[PDB]
């Protein structure tokens, strides 16, 4: 109905203004676009499903995101890619790791604080009944 896809656009825009809100963290500009296939060509040998915030912006702009938890799955995914590139003790990769999981924990606390329960629920609701 109407009702359902202002609901959707209603999360859209709350997506934006959270990914948004991550994305000028100037701890998290490793993450915001993707990365080189020339400037590090392991990357995408080791990382088989790179995710980056310009492509969580571009993926709810394609309504891809119907509901917070199909948005938190590719911020995880920013987050365990890190985690899993950058494994070693170096300083470098403990560096990246330790931001990695701010970011993480910033999403989910910006969620946490401001998205109504019961809009959340809606969301899946209207999701699966699709
Ligand atoms: C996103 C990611 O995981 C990532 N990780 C890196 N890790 C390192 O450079 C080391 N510490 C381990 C090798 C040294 S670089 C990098 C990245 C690469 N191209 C572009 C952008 N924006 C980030």
């Amino acid at each position: 109905s109407m009702q359902e896809e202002d609901t959707f656009r209603e999360l859209r825009i709350f997506l934006r203004n959270v990914t948004h809100r991550l994305a000028i963290d100037k701890r998290f500009r490793v993450f915001t676009k993707p990365v080189d296939p020339d400037e590090v060509p392991d990357y995408v040998t080791v990382i088989k499903q790179p995710m980056d915030l310009s492509s969580v912006i571009s993926k709810i702009d394609l309504h891809k995101y119907l509901t917070v938890k199909d948005y938190l799955r590719d911020i995880d995914l920013i987050c365990s890619n890190a985690l899993e590139y950058n494994p070693d003790r170096d300083p470098g990769d403990r560096l990246i790791r330790h931001r990695a999981c701010a970011l993480r924990d910033t999403a989910y606390a910006i969620i946490k604080e401001e998205l109504d329960e019961d809009f959340e629920q809606l969301c899946e609701e209207i999701q699966e009944s699709r």
